[PDB]
């Protein structure tokens, strides 16, 4: 009985339950509440050696596998999601997309613009949130609602 994607989960460390949402892979302790023509979303992408273009202005030549691309995304969404670090800052620096210039904005696009799996997360993020990963053919995507 919950917003689009969200199902109850149980910590296997804790025992206590969250909720996870399957379409834009975020997890939380607390129950979430609750379309746009349009949304605006910034993101982090980190290639890997499959990516459609494994190249990107960090690295000539992309040779990190998916696995590791997926252990930097955790990475990254830890540091996020304790404070010690900003997303807009880790998209300028670590971002593989050249939206990374713009602190990982990508503007506002509809339906049918973005590859599927990116658009069916930030159509599911409320304004504010901020997604898991998300697994397009670019890579592995951090995916912030800004609008
Ligand atoms: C992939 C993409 O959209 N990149 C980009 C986004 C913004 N906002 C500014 C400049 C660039 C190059
Ligand atoms: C963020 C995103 O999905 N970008 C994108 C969209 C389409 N349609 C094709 C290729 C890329 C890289
Ligand atoms: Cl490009």
């Amino acid at each position: 009985k919950l917003p689009p994607g969200w199902e109850k989960a149980m910590s296997r460390s804790s025992g206590r339950v969250y909720y996870f949402n399957h379409i834009t892979n975020a997890s939380q302790w607390e129950r979430p509440s609750g379309e746009p023509a349009r949304v605006r979303c910034s993101h982090l992408l980190v290639k890997h050696s499959q990516s459609r273009r494994p190249s990107s202005w960090r690295q000539e030549k992309i040779t990190r596998t998916k696995e590791e691309a997926l252990e930097l995304i955790n990475g990254y969404i830890q540091k996020i999601k304790s404070g010690e670090e900003d997303f807009e800052s880790l998209a300028s620096q670590f971002s593989d997309c050249s939206s990374a210039k713009a602190r990982g904005d990508l503007g506002a696009f509809s339906r049918g613009q973005m590859q599927k799996p990116f658009e069916d997360a930030s159509f599911a993020l409320r304004t504010g949130e901020m997604s898991g990963p998300v697994f397009t053919d670019s890579g592995i995507h951090i995916i912030l609602r800004t609008e």
